[PDB]
């Protein structure tokens, strides 16, 4: 049936020492609250209600999911008060799932089990048994059935012995929720409005509350400071690394691999230590990635070998390309089949053709380079005049002597050769040798300072 | 006495998602099955029988140990059936040790203890007590003596309570083995031929089976998927790192060090984080290796300092050399005493003499450079004309101005100076200044675009 | 009241395989014994007595704290004998705290608690309960009170059951210490003089011994080999990383962060994996540090972004600078606001002005570069003539064409343009174009080898 989600993110993240709202701090390259929103949508949420207290401008800039209904909670008078701010927007005939904006690892599988356990006209509750339940809501039961929740501060010493605690996540019909929310009072230890009081209220009406537990404790851990965020980051990376290994991707050290986005891949891919994958990356079959590489929003074809310490962003490599070590590909870098880029070579908005090579100490920017081309060490395409950028065109079968400067815009015809140390300011004819050289001379018995 | 080893590697590695046979996947830069073969030979095996089912071409390409006897097992009808395929090759007077091709960490010390425990005319068995013995063969005993093995599938619930399980490794006389192997039947739960049935068969004959245990569980863990391979990789790296530390090598972080081959070393060597050692590497006394370096098949003399992010392969450094950070030495790179290579410098088949320096943005390929030489930033030896490679020779005491292009083949005489920005196409005399410079001129009030 | 500290560092570090005295091996970039000395001074020590046996020259070179009193212990006849060598220097009216030179993580907080527990005329003792107390001094008690210490070798089997052991750290009045030290005998299992015998001696006099425990076992762990040193290094890095996270510094992976010195910082600093901070580093607000960077003795202003694999030492960056990836800043490198240094760029004793850029394959050494300057790829300041270093001056608004060689000493006037491929040997006038170019020519139908 129909279901909407409410995410409470209006608390204050004091122990973060940040000018950025807590729920906006990232985990795996994505805002913590975005992880929660993705979970809600992945579960099938019709609407996602986001309850916030401040940093609204920043939140709105960062969060732009279409089905987001922004709900203000000016004063943080408790989770109960927060839900009251969203309640008017709940549909009487839909389920309402409540989540926290700072509990990023909640899994859709567990939420789905929770939805399934929710009884008609009742409440589905997510609980966990902890060795030390200190500080959390205690689940009370009567003849095995959940009858309420007692907050740590309000709980007696004996009640504090209860180890089954409230994760905070629960689900119930919207009309029922409105009914219970209207009856909340702040006559308790904290002097706030407890969303947890709706459990006793439902039980009193004869409705049943059923509790289900998460697969892992990490799923329901909340983040209040950077150290906690750090730990969840590791858990997330570890689980992703493990899935990749089980899916056939060889990671030389799963503890030294970070994925911050999406990784699409073929068979027999090998990834060495300390590699970082960002944004959306596609890897063909047998791609080998050497240690320390950083690859972002790029496409890498079959059989490519990316040598150590290579940085790649918004690049496209055809099959059998070899780049690095110490290569740097920037947006627009394109390599055709079998192309090669060596050490200390940078490419930006440049295309290197089939079997073409740029082995060293080179800059290729705003260029189109043909097939079977050899770019000597030290070559530079001078694409910028201080105000505009210009294109360099190199036809097939060209041999560029080392330390050549190509002053764009310029075109080098097919089959040409450019002598070492040339400054190319004009088009070069096909099968011609371009040169601008001073004959070597010599001064005898030269004494250095 | 005489002993041969049989390695069963004919099972199918389905959960690997690979086109490469499972036992060929590497651990520490070596095929898993090669680890097992090395163990067999290290223990003293006269012959090593390798039982395979497919990928024979790939296996034969990768494995080339002289004492390997390849045994085919076309249909995988069980470990018992696999041993029957090798049995005809067992000598009646030698011990036969059975190992698995996908259990890479088995230690020679444990195998040696197993050999020693084997009773005359009996069987030495390797067992381990697990908290959860699910899925493994259960060891049955009568008055403390091993009398048989019952496979998980064939075992009753009560028998499944037995926690001592079969690691799979065992040893027995060859003639005895042939005798028992001939009597195997496939009337069991799996409908296969269990090598494990020979335990009961030996006991029935009045022969004794003695069980010994491994030092660590990791020693007998098998690999069926990449995640399991990953874990064993870490265990292996951790133990190697620990031995190195105990041997006097300082690793700044043993969890961030990888050795894939052999490391020979002197005293007081310091290796920072994320260093990777491949093939055969020799390090003299007091060598210091900065973070992220990759060193392969190289020799590094006393007191060298390899700065951060330097890649080295098939290179030879004399004492007191300093290279990096961001230096890249390729095959044939040779540095004599006290030589220096700085950042963004690449060397290939090139020799840099005593106290000689190439501090920046340089390429030295196919060159012989004398002592007390200074190579300025931007210098390039143009060793390739598009079809052939040529040599560059630089005598002692030469000062090469920055951004010099040396067009090989060419020789620079001793004591020469090469002016900055020179293109050297001809030999330079001794103590002479080579130059090819356009005098600097100027155009007044130049307006850029 | 007054207190002095005695550090016993005269034992022999055999299992280190080093030519450097054991206590001089570093942990977090500092000698193990220096960690102990810092603890002593941090606690308020008037004098720090260092008892050594050899390597005195090396120790004296490395250790130079003003309040250090060097005490020789030629023969290592036991901790008791070692203390006797320092005793003559104890003041009758000061407390004497004994520490070990190879127990680097002892915390000042625990030492302070120990000082506070010391009873008038008695002894404060630091003890710990271990699961396996093997090899350590056993604490004996009578009616709950500490009455002595029995060394493992001298202890009976029943006494070896005692799990509360001596960490070795203790404190007592100096006059009392001298009194007890004079009565030590070497009639025991080791045939040495046990400092531990003073416990029974004090108890016999009617003085009381009070025991306090450390916060963590790591605090009192001693180092005898490199593997143990390694573990303490990790503990130290982990605790420092954790404090930084709690202080508001975001570390993408606290297990892959190393701090070897001091880190001062603003708010919202983000540090990616494998970054290493050395010496004294200051980071402004919102500084972002990409993976693998090494930063030493440097200052980094607000909003700077240091891209991957950048090495920085003794550099000063104003606000909003962007450098890397693969940039290398050496001592004296200074960037003014908004400056930019790209890949494969090296700077040494050079200043780059406001909004100035050096994006690629460049060397800037001994230079002063103005604001709004563009340094093209391949540019090199030739600061060295083989004997002397010279300065390069570039005024504001200069555009330097790529692959330009500037032969220092030289000055480029404000607003000038330097053509690509120029060798600049003379001053360039303001708003003028400097050039030294051979016009491009062409040879038809050139056939390569
Ligand atoms: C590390 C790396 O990247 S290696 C890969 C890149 N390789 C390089 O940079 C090396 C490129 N090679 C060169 O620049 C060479 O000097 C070449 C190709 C120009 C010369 O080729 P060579 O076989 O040595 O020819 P060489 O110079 O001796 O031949 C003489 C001819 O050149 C011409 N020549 C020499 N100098 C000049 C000049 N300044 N202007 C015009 N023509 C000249 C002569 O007029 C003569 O003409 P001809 O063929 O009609 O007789
Ligand atoms: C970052 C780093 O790698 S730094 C280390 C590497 N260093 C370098 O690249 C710097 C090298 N230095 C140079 O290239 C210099 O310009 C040098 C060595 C050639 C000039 O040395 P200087 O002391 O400045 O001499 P200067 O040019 O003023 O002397 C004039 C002489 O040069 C000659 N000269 C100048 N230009 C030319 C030319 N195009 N052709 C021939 N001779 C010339 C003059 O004929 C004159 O000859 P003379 O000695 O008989 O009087
Ligand atoms: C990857 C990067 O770093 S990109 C950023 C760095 N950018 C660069 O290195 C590109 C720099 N640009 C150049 O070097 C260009 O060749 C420039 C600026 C010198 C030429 O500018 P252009 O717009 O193409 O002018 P162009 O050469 O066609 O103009 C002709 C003039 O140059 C002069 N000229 C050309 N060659 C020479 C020469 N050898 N000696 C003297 N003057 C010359 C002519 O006399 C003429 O003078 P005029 O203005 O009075 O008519
Ligand atoms: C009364 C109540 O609900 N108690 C539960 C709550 O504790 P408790 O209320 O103490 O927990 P928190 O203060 O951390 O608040 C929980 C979540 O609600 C948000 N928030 C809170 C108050 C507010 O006015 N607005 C708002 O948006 C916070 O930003 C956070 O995401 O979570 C615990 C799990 O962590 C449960 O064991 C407790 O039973
Ligand atoms: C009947 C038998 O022996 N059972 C043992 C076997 O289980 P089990 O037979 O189930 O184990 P596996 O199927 O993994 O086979 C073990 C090894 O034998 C090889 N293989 C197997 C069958 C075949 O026809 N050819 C072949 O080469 C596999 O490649 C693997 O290297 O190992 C377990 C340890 O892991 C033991 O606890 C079991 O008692
Ligand atoms: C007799 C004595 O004191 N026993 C204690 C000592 O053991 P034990 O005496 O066996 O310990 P060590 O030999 O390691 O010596 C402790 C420290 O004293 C130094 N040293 C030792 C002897 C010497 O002549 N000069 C010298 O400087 C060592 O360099 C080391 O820093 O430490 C243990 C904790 O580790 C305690 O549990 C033991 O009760
Ligand atoms: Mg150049
Ligand atoms: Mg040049």
């Amino acid at each position: 049936n129909a279901m909407s989600v409410v995410i409470l993110a209006a608390g204050k993240g004091t122990r973060m020492y940040s000018d950025l709202p807590k729920v906006l701090h990232t985990l795996a390259g994505k805002a913590m609250v975005q992880h929660v929103i993705d979970a809600a949508n992945e579960l099938g949420a019709a609407h996602v209600h986001l309850v916030y207290g401040h940093g609204g401008d920043l939140l709105k800039q960062a969060l732009k999911d279409d089905n987001l209904n922004w709900v203000l909670q000016a004063e943080q008078l408790g989770t109960g008060h927060a839900m009251q701010q969203a309640a008017p927007f709940f549909a009487d005939d839909e389920d309402i799932l409540m989540l926290y904006g700072d509990v990023p690892l909640i899994s859709v599988e567990t939420l789905q089990r929770l939805r399934d356990a929710k009884p008609q006209g009742g409440i589905g509750l997510l609980t966990v048994k902890l060795d030390d339940p200190t500080g959390y809501g205690r689940i009370t039961r009567e003849n095995g059935k959940v009858t309420g929740i007692v907050e740590h501060k309000d709980a007696t010493d004996e009640q504090r012995q209860i180890q089954e605690i409230n994760t905070g996540i629960l689900i119930a019909n919207g009309a029922d929720m409105k009914r219970w929310l209207a009856k909340l009072t702040n006559n308790n230890a904290q002097g706030e409005y407890y969303i947890t009081d709706i459990i006793a209220l439902a039980y009193q009406e004869g409705r049943e509350i059923v509790a289900v537990h998460p697969q892992r404790l990490s799923e329901v851990e909340g983040v209040n400071n950077r150290l906690q965020l750090s730990r969840l980051e590791r858990v997330y990376q570890s689980e992703q690394a493990e899935k990749l290994l089980l899916a056939g991707v060889m990671l030389r050290d799963p503890a030294r691999f970070d994925l911050r986005g999406t990784l699409t891949h073929g068979r027999d891919v090998e990834i060495d230590t300390n590699v970082i994958i960002e944004g959306n990356v596609t890897l063909g079959h047998r791609v080998k990635i050497g240690t320390g590489c950083v690859i972002k929003n790029s496409v890498i074809g079959d059989d490519c070998e990316i040598s150590p310490y290579t940085v790649v962003e918004d690049a496209n490599l055809a099959a059998a390309c070899t780049i690095g070590p110490f290569a740097r590909l920037r947006p627009g870098a394109e390599l055709l089949e079998g192309a090669h880029v060596g050490n200390f070579v940078e490419m930006k908005k440049a295309r290197l053709g089939k079997g073409s090579k740029a082995g060293h100490l080179t800059y290729l920017g705003d260029a189109e380079i043909g097939d079977n081309v050899n770019i000597g060490a030290g070559t530079i395409t001078c694409n910028y005049d201080g105000a505009n950028k210009f294109k360099t065109i190199i036809g097939d079968d060209v041999f560029v002597g080392s330390d050549t400067q190509l002053v764009a815009p310029v075109t080098v015809g097919k089959g040409a050769t450019i002598a070492a140390g040339t400054t190319v300011t004009r088009n070069v004819g096909e099968n011609a040798l371009a040169i601008s050289r001073v004959p070597q001379t010599q001064k005898e018995g030269w004494r250095r300072p």
